[PDB]
């Protein structure tokens, strides 16, 4: 028998690929999401891990008999390494273009971001991408039978986004929500209560808590897996339902918890 991933594996340690629900698949690592949405029209690859995950992810995206050239179009949820990390050589393995919103395009055509990223002096630098699609903050990202909607995450960075789409189990539908990181934190100098330094980023974050906690939600994935307890809900260390239409709401109230944590230390500070 497998073990599993734990909550606290590395970020490149591998993970056997898996359903998650329907035609949603996960093919990232023990410690970071990757998702392939399937169709016989071709896939829609969410995520692409670290700088060092492009091969993990592109094997099992092949270990569930999927072919990477078949995938027509790539999303992810935000311009930090340890998420945007295999971009570039996975547009090269799949031929499609990357989908961003503006305030995440620098960053990904540069490698690293600038000071408008709360984490600008921890980032690890990244592969520029060479195909990005600019994405409209309410945008829909369409492959064949596939539809993926947009839902502008602004806050943990400038960049990020959260995605919702319908996966089926025969006439079964789920809402499935693959909702951005929305943990406040940074490197050792930004200040999320400055706002004279990033006029309404603050603001833009809280906002952002409010439109996840509202979206509807049956099956939550997030790009830390542990964030939403997902090895708990698949694989072999699964002992909750997948499930649960609190979890959007839950997750969001509780990054809304951490968020006035951070303010009652930056306040401390
Ligand atoms: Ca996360
Ligand atoms: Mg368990
Ligand atoms: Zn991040
Ligand atoms: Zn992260």
């Amino acid at each position: 028998a497998s073990r599993g991933c734990a909550d606290d594996a590395g970020w490149n340690d591998p993970a056997m690929p898996l359903k998650v629900y329907g035609n949603t698949w996960y093919v990232g690592t023990c410690g970071i999401s990757a998702l392939l949405v399937t169709s016989d029209a071709g896939h829609i690859l969410v995520d692409a891990a670290t700088p060092q995950a492009g091969p993990q992810i592109l094997a099992n995206i092949r270990a569930l008999g999927f072919r990477p050239e078949d995938v027509r179009a790539i999303v992810f949820s935000h311009e930090h390494f340890d998420h945007a990390g295999s971009l570039a050589e996975l547009q090269k393995a799949t031929g499609a273009p990357v989908y961003a919103r503006a305030p995440a395009i620098d960053t990904l055509k540069r490698g690293l971001p600038d000071r408008t990223d709360p984490q600008f002096e921890v980032a690890e630098p990244v592969a520029p991408v060479a195909n990005i699609v600019t994405l409209a903050d309410d945008g829909v990202v369409s492959v064949g039978p596939l539809a993926l909607t947009a839902v502008a995450s602004p806050g943990h960075t400038p960049g990020g986004t959260s995605w919702t789409w319908r996966s089926c189990e025969g006439d079964d539908c789920r809402q499935m929500v693959y909702a951005d990181s929305l943990t406040a934190i940074s490197d050792d100098v930004f200040r999320y209560s400055d706002d004279a330094a990033h006029p309404g980023y603050l603001a833009a974050f809280r906002n952002t808590l409010a439109r996840v906690a509202a979206l509807d939600c049956d099956i939550l994935v997030t790009p830390h897996p542990s964030a939403s307890g997902l090895w708990n809900r698949i694989g072999p260390r699964a002992a909750a339902p997948l499930m649960d239409t609190t979890a959007c709401r839950r997750y969001a109230q509780g990054a809304r918890q951490r968020l006035e944590k951070r303010l009652a230390e930056e306040a401390a500070t």
